[PDB]
């Protein structure tokens, strides 16, 4: 694990904990008000991975804190119409994403939802491998590939097969919603690493920021403090790559 | 303004609904506790202007819904062995400052706190010129000037030079306290806005991501869906400046 094990429980206990919304009802507007309460969201591939061929049976988000399963299926357009469409469609919050090339397909075709303003975890790793390597690699990867990479996680943590026909049997199965909760879980949390990694010359120059004046002995010190409009001398090359 | 109107009353808001704790008591539990709950805080550098040379009277800390000062000269050590410390010295959260060089300093030799894991909006307005005008300026930026150029913020919206002498009398005043809100209120917004424009190609390879199989017609888009572990053909001159 790259994470601590006090936030791997945090999330592993929040996955266990999702909310299944199958009505436009107090929890529904709950989510919805829960939702536009955040910065960022996350936002699950399931359910979309014939792009515009088919519409999603279900919707996962999540905040920070708490997962929402939507059931598409049944709520129809009602669930776009009563809040998700504007989320979707807004500025903010944004959207926490991995790869979501089929998602945006399928939500504009299939649902008339227009996705904007996205953080997309599969881009952040190209930026992160073109900054180390110059070029950009041939392939990209998978959002469980991401997970162990930059947090830690076992291999198998995703489930990649959802089963078409199960996931559009209804009452919804709770191996479905478990699995898709799962596969949600730790999505948050590896915007937030792909974020600060992304950054690497910025987080130098924070650090040069926070030991320009308490590392100096007293005479030194007090000169920098009367040289505050001016940037510390050792910081375009602590910022350098 | 380069922020909503709406979003613009709801910081406005913020900055007068703002709680001071002289003691540690249910009050400070339940602040520490809801900035422990938090990706990023804030913290103002108003009370630590002379650096190690004195102690703060206060210390104002900030999550994106609730500003908090702390009365750091009543409460003194207590106010940091209570819970303030962990949070300045962890990880996690993150704190938002604006030129932390003096606040570094100040908690550090007068308060025997050692700042750790910092979003600073001077560095990170700093990477942004650079980024653009591929050297650095010639001085730093105050964080008026950057609420103004940022967020389109009037230029006296801060209040930089506080009364030192009614800054340690107490009881504290209404008119210290409101200034000591409102020079924080914009604070998280500005690391915000600040974070995403730094990274621009980020965010055009994002843009190329939710268009290129959206955009396309059907054949072409069906055919995308079958070479997902491949980068969209127009991804590196997206990502390119
Ligand atoms: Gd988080
Ligand atoms: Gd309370
Ligand atoms: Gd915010």
């Amino acid at each position: 694990l790259k994470i601590s094990q006090t936030k791997y429980e945090e999330i592993l206990k929040i996955s266990k904990k999702y909310i299944f919304i199958n009505q436009v009802d107090k929890s529904f507007h709950e989510a919805v008000d829960d939702l536009n309460q955040q910065d960022f969201i996350a936002v699950s591939g399931d359910g979309a991975n014939m792009g515009r061929k088919c519409k999603m049976p279900f919707l996962v988000l999540s905040t920070d804190h708490q997962i929402y399963i939507f059931d598409i299926q049944v709520m129809q357009y009602h669930a776009f119409e009563s809040g998700l469409k504007k989320i979707l469609e807004g500025d903010s919050p944004r959207k926490i994403a991995h790869d979501c090339r089929k998602l945006s397909d399928c939500l504009y075709h299939k649902h008339n939802v227009k996705l904007k303003s996205v953080f997309d975890t599969q881009v952040g790793d190209l930026i992160i491998t073109k900054n180390k390597k110059v070029t950009l690699p041939n392939k990209v990867k998978s959002l469980g590939e991401c997970l162990t990479n930059y947090l830690g996680l076992q291999q198998n943590t995703i489930d990649e097969k959802l089963d078409i026909v199960q996931s559009t049997e209804r009452p919804l199965s709770v191996k479905i919603k478990d699995s898709l909760a799962r596969n949600i879980a730790f999505l948050h949390h590896l915007s937030e690493v792909i974020n600060e990694e992304m950054q690497l010359p910025f987080y130098r120059g924070v650090e040069c920021y926070i030991e320009n004046i308490r590392s100096s002995d007293d005479f030194k010190a007090w000169e920098l403090c009367g040289k505050l409009n001016q940037i510390p001398k050792e910081f375009r090359n602590a910022i350098d790559y």
